[PDB]
């Protein structure tokens, strides 16, 4: 809750959180039109774009999920609340740490997150539920990423935890907790996996 929860914010266009801009919601909810239906697509915007060192806080974003936020790293996305997933959630599009805390996801037919550079991707303090995946490094890539997933409940989770074709990769985790889930982790080798 902030003071504009109950406002929605109605976007034709993505919206740029220019380096080192915090955009703070306060408790809106955003909804795109004609930047895509939240299918998995690759013809979709994303609600936002996040450039090196912009963050977002405390924003609803409403169906269509559209392609998800950008991140161009170096973000904090805090208490984002992801009512229907789109395309996903949130992509890592270039290197950097890039923080998603609080908040959570819903409804993501494939992936939540997916991480298209080397980065540092943490996930602290979230749930999701009916996901396909929550964090996909891009399939192939074999630079590294290090996922951490700190009190990260999951519910109904069709594919895997985690994914990545990466052999130096890493996942730690810390208060994972998953309901419904056929298989944690897919990485090349489950010594790839920590937790702490
Ligand atoms: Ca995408
Ligand atoms: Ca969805
Ligand atoms: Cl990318």
């Amino acid at each position: 809750v902030g003071t504009n929860t109950g406002g929605v914010l109605v976007i034709t266009d993505t919206i740029i959180v220019k380096s080192g801009q915090t955009y703070d919601g306060k408790g809106i909810k955003i909804i795109a039109q004609g930047m895509g239906d939240g299918s998995q697509s690759e013809n979709q915007k994303p609600i936002f774009k996040l450039e090196k060192g912009a963050n977002l806080k405390n924003v609803i974003i409403g169906a269509p999920g559209c392609d998800g936020i950008h991140c161009y790293g170096d973000n904090v996305v805090e208490n984002v609340v992801w009512e229907d997933v789109g395309a996903d959630a949130l992509t890592v599009k270039s290197e950097g740490v890039v923080e998603v805390i609080g908040g959570s996801a819903k409804e993501a037919a494939d992936k939540v997150f997916q991480l298209n550079a080397p980065c540092t991707f943490k996930v602290k303090n979230f749930t999701a539920t009916n996901i396909g995946k929550l964090v996909r490094q891009n399939g192939n890539t074999t630079f590294k990423v290090v996922i951490y997933l700190e009190d990260v409940t999951l519910n109904n989770v069709k594919s895997c935890v985690a994914k990545s074709d990466s052999p130096v990769s890493e996942l730690w985790y810390h208060n994972l907790n998953v309901n419904n889930c056929k298989t944690l982790f897919e990485f090349p080798s489950q010594s790839q996996i920590h937790q702490y």
